[PDB]
């Protein structure tokens, strides 16, 4: 089959990408158990084994295949339009219940607060496992991705699609139980099938609960003194200790690190870096602590990363390294660093070659110092020759960040984590927690501990990009991000009564107590 | 030997790549009798038979095997900084002698006008020829495309760079000849050769004359009467004919098509197009005829190209076609035009969507079911299989040049051409032609016509980009425009009189002649 034999030949070039740039290959195969051969020939069988197999079907498995490293950098684009939603948005209990927490439609026989039990007549949980991938291990933030795809099909990312109407056993807080039937938003596929095209071709003839979300979806912790009126979410509340002693506690939302992605976000007015400086300062002033909501975080820039970073202390924060596959492309980076840098010897003569800031980040002779480092750290790897999986590497040769010249909060820092937090997202805690800055509650992170790097080609089975993760991040003590993820101090997950009234009581009265404790130090 | 390896299998992967995306394969098979197989083979028994061969000899024979082809927008850069050159310019006179034209450097021995006889003891056809493609055809684009690499030799192109003394012998005007030592600018490699490293690789552990030039090299034709103090280069001028009958004539050059490189172009003020919208409305009041340089000119954008060629002339032009090779990934820009301007149903909604104008192309509604009948045609090839190469289908879906509203030169043109125009400075002249607008004088256009995609993946041989053709542009009477260009109407080459006296009086007297013949129309 035409179809057939493309699908065989993209595999073979996304198999040997592998086995070029994915720095996590080592790693993939000792903590999983993971096979490139082996799990190459399991798709190969899949493709050969078919029956006039269609270009969605090859797209699903290649999806599948890249799907087996367990790695949220690494998948599979295809050029498809075809989708299907159901404006539903559910939310898991530590005991192991579904419940819808926001629906975008019209009053429908389901409401915000009821309890998803069947998808078609199966239970949900049975549902959810036919959605994981080949080497799943059953973390929590696998779990949520898996149902974050539950009520959004995509071909675009090798998803099957499905159409017509559908059967939603659900759970009235009552106790009354209603088998509901609902229709996906669906959009047909615009791209033909090459498979349908084939046999007519001729030779050539001459002639919010959303992962980023702005607000967040936790309450207000308590009465608010103040409050900001800018991009963030952040404001000042009073809480009372177990002693009728009331306390002044600061709480602020960072959604995402991708700056410029932000909601409302405009390019005219100041950058975000400086509105986020500007809420600091009455923090520092103005409270005792602070708690910081990260969880639903989708990661970012890394130097938007570190200029937050600086702004939360008055004291240097160890940061973790990253293991690098080189190839001389990334030699050239180095080679551009150093020419760039050439002649700096002053905080002025940096500036005029890195500008006043890296995305928020105060640029000194101390920045232009850490890159020169990063390329004289790339070329001596480059001539030793440790290239397949470099020493550790810090990013733009970042051994530490050092504390913002203006604005430093320097009291106590609660951050509120989940497993829906990546990249950056887990950097965040990671750097926090190691240099024993904060106290970290929520659950575990996703583990997505590497760099990307986008490959496109030109093919016919509508492989649009194929992600791979350039990097294997490593902490100070030695443990690797990847997979792992950042344990919380404290292993606060939500409860059936947090979500099933939306109040997050539970949660929030222990974070409450958790931050007095912070405050009296006790 | 592994940079071998690596060489072969990369080698293997640019074979690959002409197989799929490489629309004008056929007509190099049989226009240049170019086999991809032999051209393959005898590339992977260079690198095989060599001893011990180093990172950039292996980019040497990949660039070599690419330069096959004979297509000027088919090119292989790569991540090498080595790079040598000479301070001097020369230009080849009809008759086959190079005289220098400019001489970037202090008065040294060598001054303009100087016959360049020899290099490195070898004549300079003999040098210029182990820089010829492996299927030169002799043309003119050919031969200067090599005079151009003569003095100035990249790595990053997979040229040999040389270091070092070497010697120029040249002839004086008065016969005198000279051997004159020179030294190459010279800038050695700084990404280590990886058979050097290849050793100790570990494994894995765990933890003017230039092609652009805004002004051009041609002096004035006559007495300037009116000066454009823009960004182009336009003047009127009186040439009195035969019989002291005095004309006033405009000169204008169009350097380039890719507007955002121009000489002094801000971006923060008025567009390009606009300031020719100017000098035109200028010329159709003081001018009675008009000569366009179009020489030495790189192409660009196609859009920009549109305009220009919508402010001289008030009757519609035909356009060429492209016969295309399709993959989904084209069939989503496809869809994605017809989207976009789904909810376009009139003229304002037109400009809505794509503003007054496309780089100088007044925006309709007209413009606007162009668009969509372009997407409505990729979708029916992709439909009927016909993605190999499909039938001709124009740019944008644009059937013809529709006349600019405001402002168009209905007076006779004279548009001056050579080798040294490529891409859109080949459709230029196309146009004009095909529709009897306008009068071709110079000689024959570099011939690359087809739209360019890049490709880049990760490798260890150092393969920065990959460029490729994906389209085949056909005249409106059959003929193709690859490696064939446009042929003038006037073959008028720069005789060696013209160079050696840098006055080009032999090529302006015949450019006067035939402008007052137009204007006296006979």
């Amino acid at each position: 089959s035409l179809v057939c034999k493309n699908a065989l030949q993209d595999l073979s070039f996304l198999e040997h990408l592998l086995q070029v740039k994915y720095a996590p290959k080592t790693w993939k195969e000792q903590y999983l158990g993971w096979d490139l051969v082996q799990s190459s020939v399991s798709a190969q069988q899949k493709l050969r084994t078919q029956e006039n197999p269609s270009t969605s079907f090859c797209q699903q498995v290649l999806a599948d295949f890249i799907g087996g490293l367990n790695d949220f950098h690494a998948g599979v684009t295809f050029f498809a339009i075809e989708s299907a939603y159901l404006p539903y948005t559910v939310q898991k209990s530590s005991d192991g219940r579904f419940y819808f927490v926001d629906i975008m439609t019209f009053s429908s026989e389901i409401r915000v607060g009821d309890e998803l039990l069947e998808v078609d007549g199966a239970p949900v949980q049975d549902v959810l496992a036919t959605l994981y991938g080949s080497n799943h291990k059953g973390t929590a933030a696998e779990e949520s991705a898996a149902l974050r795809t539950l009520f959004s099909r995509m071909a675009s990312l090798g998803h099957k699609v499905p159409s017509g109407r559908t059967t939603l056993k659900i759970r009235r807080p009552f106790g009354t139980t209603r088998e509901v039937r609902v229709k996906w938003r669906y959009v047909p596929e615009g791209v033909g099938d090459l498979a349908t095209i084939a046999p007519s071709i001729r030779a050539p003839q001459l002639q919010g609960y959303n992962i980023g979300s702005t607000d967040g979806f936790l309450p207000v912790i308590g009465p608010v003194i103040w409050e900001s009126e800018g991009l963030f979410r952040a404001y000042i509340s009073s809480v009372t200790d177990g002693d009728g002693k009331s306390h002044k506690v600061g709480f602020l939302r960072i959604p995402t690190y991708s700056w410029q992605d932000m909601e409302d976000f405009d390019p005219s007015g100041p950058p975000p870096w400086e509105e986020f400086a500007k809420i600091i300062q009455v923090f520092s002033s103005n409270t005792e602590a602070l708690i910081i909501d990260q969880t639903n975080n989708p990661g970012g820039s890394v130097l938007y990363l570190y200029a937050l970073l600086s702004m939360l202390t008055d004291r240097p924060l160890e940061l973790p390294k990253h293991r690098m596959i080189l190839t001389q492309d990334e030699v050239v980076d180095a080679l551009d660093w150093l020419t760039l840098l050439e002649n700096v010897d002053t905080n002025v003569e940096s500036r005029l070659a890195l500008g006043d800031n890296m995305e928020g980040y105060t640029v000194d002779l101390q920045v232009a110092e850490y890159l020169k480092s990063f390329g004289r750290q790339v070329l001596n790897c480059w001539s030793k020759g440790d290239i397949e999986l470099s020493t550790p590497i810090p990013l733009f040769g970042f051994e530490k960040i050092h504390p913002h010249p203006r604005v430093q909060y320097s009291k106590p820092i609660c951050v509120l984590i989940n497993e829906q937090d990546f990249s950056c997202a887990d950097f965040f805690p990671v750097v926090l927690k190691d240099n024993d800055r904060a106290l970290i509650v929520g659950t575990r992170t996703a583990g997505a501990g590497g760099f990307v790097f986008n490959v496109q080609f030109p093919n016919r089975t509508g492989i649009k990009t194929c992600s791979l993760t350039g990097s294997l991040a490593v902490r100070e003590h030695g443990a690797f991000i990847e997979n792992i993820g950042v344990e919380p101090h404290i292993d606060l997950p939500f409860t059936a009564n947090d979500i099933r009234y939306k109040g997050y009581s539970e949660y929030l009265d222990k974070v409450k107590k958790l931050v007095c404790q912070l405050i009296n130090n006790d």
